[PDB]
């Protein structure tokens, strides 16, 4: 009935693989990784199989090129010579990866999402980010420090944004786990966020007892 008559990747027409649960259409050679032939039965396009975000995106911090997926293997043609090598597997390509700050979550919960995810679920924010950033080459900007530098700081996070300034309130789960509302250093109060009792925040215990002394 109604599918794109034109590839969602390159915007050309011709032999198109059409999704079974959305209007999208693709060339088999434009998928990542490419396909050697139109499969049979059900096919779900990369957009319908796209994982869901764990929350609302507040800010795109940095991006990097991710690793290409495993190539698509090509069956040997049925009339092949035993000495003929099997066809080269169909090579994929890198996709952009984005390190994001989540709405209502502290910089402890920053995590990576794909370009396909932002394109689907945060397209306004993402199209704004593309406009302000060179998207061809990513920007470049004590055991525990090396672990924090490696995971958070190198990606554009001030250490202070992950240090406690004040604990403002508490809450108890249905399961009895205590949760604390944390004001973070170098960030306004509207960036305070609920954090688990069990997160390994520097001096966590010292701010907990300071909070309860305030209740006295
Ligand atoms: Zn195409
Ligand atoms: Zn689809």
């Amino acid at each position: 009935d109604h599918h794109m008559e034109f590839c969602r990747v390159c915007k050309d027409g011709g032999e198109l693989l059409c999704c079974d649960t959305c209007p999208s259409s693709y060339h088999i050679h434009c998928l990542n990784p490419p396909l050697p032939e139109i499969p049979n039965g059900e096919w779900l396009c990369p957009r319908c199989t796209c994982p869901a975000l764990k929350g609302k995106v507040q800010k795109i911090l940095i991006w990097k090129w991710g690793q290409p997926p495993s190539p698509t293997p090509v069956p040997r043609p049925p009339d092949a010579d035993p000495n003929t090598p099997s066809p080269k597997p169909l090579e994929g390509r890198p996709e952009r990866q984005f390190f994001v700050k989540w709405q209502g979550m502290s910089y402890w919960h920053c995590s990576w999402v794909s370009e396909l995810q932002l394109e689907l679920h945060c397209q306004v924010m993402f199209r704004n980010y593309q406009r302000k950033n060179d998207m061809d080459e990513p920007p470049s900007g004590d055991p525990k420090f090396a672990e924090m530098e490696e995971r958070f700081y190198r990606y554009g996070i001030k250490p202070e944004w992950m240090m406690i300034h004040r604990i403002l309130n508490h809450s108890v789960d249905k399961k009895g786990h205590v949760h604390y509302l944390i004001k973070w250093r170098d960030l306004p109060y509207d960036q305070a966020s609920w954090e688990s009792e069990d997160v390994e925040i520097q001096d966590y215990d010292l701010f907990k007892q300071s909070y309860w002394n305030h209740r006295e």
